DNA sequence: GCGCGTACGTGCGTTTAAGCGGTGCTAGAGCTGTCTACGACCAATTGAGCGGCCTTCGGCACCGGGATTCTGATGGGCGGCCGCGTAT
C-alpha cells in the first residue's frame, strides 16, 4: 500500500490529492504522485543529517 | 594633498571575417486522424493521522562515608634565677 508498493517513505497517497485540488493541469499524469513523493523524501534526508 | 608611475585611450595602418542577398536541401515542427488507456467521479469501508495527554531511563553536576595526616596541651628532668633568709 502505496509507501510499500512504491518503497518509499514519503506519502504517496497525500501529494496526489492536492496535486489534483490545487488545480495544476486538467488530469493529473500516473507518474507524478509517487515520483513527487520520492524525490520529497530525498530532499528530508539530506538535510537531517 | 601631492607626486610618481604607468597603463589605458586615441590614432593609422594592416588585416581579417562579418554581413549581404543567392541558391539548394531536407529535417524537423505542425498539422491531422483514429484508439484507447488512465484520470476524474461517485460509492462504502477502513486505519493513518491529529489533538490530548502525560513516560521512563540516562547523563550532567552536584555529593557521601571512612581511614589518615597534622596541629595543640602535657610533663618528668637537667639547668639556671641571683636574691631573701636563717644560723653561728
Amino acid at each position: 500500500t502505496r509507501s510499500s508498493r512504491a518503497g518509499l517513505q514519503f506519502p504517496v497517497g497525500r501529494v496526489h490529492r492536492l496535486l489534483r485540488k490545487g488545480n495544476y493541469a486538467e488530469r493529473v499524469g500516473a507518474g507524478a504522485p509517487v515520483y513527487l513523493a520520492a524525490v520529497l523524501e530525498y530532499l528530508t534526508a539530506e538535510i537531517l543529517e
